[PDB]
């Protein structure tokens, strides 16, 4: 089973237990970024409840949601992204121009939107790390995790 783990920290964040999706629906921001649909999860894990309601991504990674200003967003969002584009120059040098391309839209797009967004931190809770973002579409009833697929790499078990 494959597994998504943050580039800077390591932190696992996603895995191939979830079918990856284009985010969004707009197909255009694949190259770039996925999505995976979370489902109800019950006693994943304050005085406690006989059916804790999680919801499975958030339980199974270890993700911790964390609240933050657009402004502050804005000034968190510029500075990742210039921390991964160091990060591909110096590892992968064939994504630096994609990234830098096509990351502007889909930040607009985020940043647009930004009042439908939860974000999560992983594990290691490092704020200059990446986040991956949950919103709601349309009428459904758990959330969509979106994730900036440059930000992380893939390990095998």
């Amino acid at each position: 089973m494959k597994v998504y783990k943050d580039v800077f920290t390591n932190d696992e964040v996603c895995s191939d237990s979830y079918n990856q999706e284009d985010p969004f629906g707009i197909a255009d921001f694949r190259e770039i970024a996925f999505e995976v649909k979370s489902n109800k999860r019950i006693k994943g894990n304050g005085m406690g409840a006989d059916v804790e309601q999680v919801i499975d991504i958030v339980d199974s990674f270890q993700l911790t949601s964390t609240s933050l200003s657009k402004k502050e967003y804005s000034v968190y969002i510029k500075n990742y992204m210039q921390k991964i584009l160091k990060y591909l120059e110096e590892k992968k040098p064939d994504r630096v121009d994609v990234f830098k391309t096509k990351a502007q839209p889909l930040i607009k797009h985020i940043l647009t939107n930004f009042d439908d967004f939860e974000f999560y931190m992983g594990e290691s809770l490092d704020m200059d790390a990446g986040l991956t973002y949950s919103y709601y579409k349309g009428e459904e009833v758990t959330p969509r995790f979106v994730y900036i697929s440059d930000g992380l790499y893939e390990e095998k078990f």
